[PDB]
Parts: C-alpha cells; structure tokens; sequence
C-alpha cells in the first residue's frame, strides 16, 4: 500500500503524482511524500529548457512500457503524469521492482 497514495486509475491509464528535485546525481525514486501524495522523484537533469520534464517522463517510460505525458505541473515541482493505457495494478508491480 506504500505506492498508491500517488497514484490513481483514470479512463485513459494512471495518473502518477510525483515531487522532483532536479540536477540529481541519479534519475531515481528516493521515497514517498505522506503528506502530499506524491513519490518523491531525483532527476539527473538541469531545469532548464524543459530538460527534467523530458528526463522524468523518459524514465518512466522506460519503467512502464508505456507512454508517459505530464499533465499537470509542467512548471512545478509537483507534477501529475499520465502514464497511457496501463491499470493501476501494473504501475504498482513496477513500481515495486
Ligand atoms: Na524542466
């Protein structure tokens, strides 16, 4: 049950709340927010030009096998993503790994 309080299932796939801190020496999870609802997310890029966004949304597509957009936060810390056309029960086996 550690996971999903970040995460919950739309029509269209999962939504997946995260709080990134960029320029990390690893793109990584290192824990969960209790409070916010949200897995906490290092990210080895700058935030700059877009350049976490992209990094975030291509490790998860890399977990996932899926297709991952930001739809919610594009400017902020706190981002929502979409993680397209999978269940809530495949993103938490995932996640576990
Ligand atoms: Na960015």
């Amino acid at each position: 049950l550690y996971f999903q309080g970040s995460l919950r299932e739309t029509s269209e796939g999962v939504i997946l709340s995260v709080i990134v801190a960029p320029n990390a020496r690893e793109t990584k999870i290192v824990g969960i927010d209790g409070t916010r609802g949200r897995v906490k997310v290092n990210v080895a890029a700058p935030p700059v030009k877009g350049k976490a966004n992209k990094e975030l949304m291509k490790f998860f597509k890399k977990l996932f096998g899926a297709e991952v957009v930001i739809v919610r936060g594009e400017t902020s810390r706190e981002k929502d993503l979409l993680i397209k056309g999978i269940t809530k029960k495949e993103v938490i086996e995932k996640l576990e790994l």
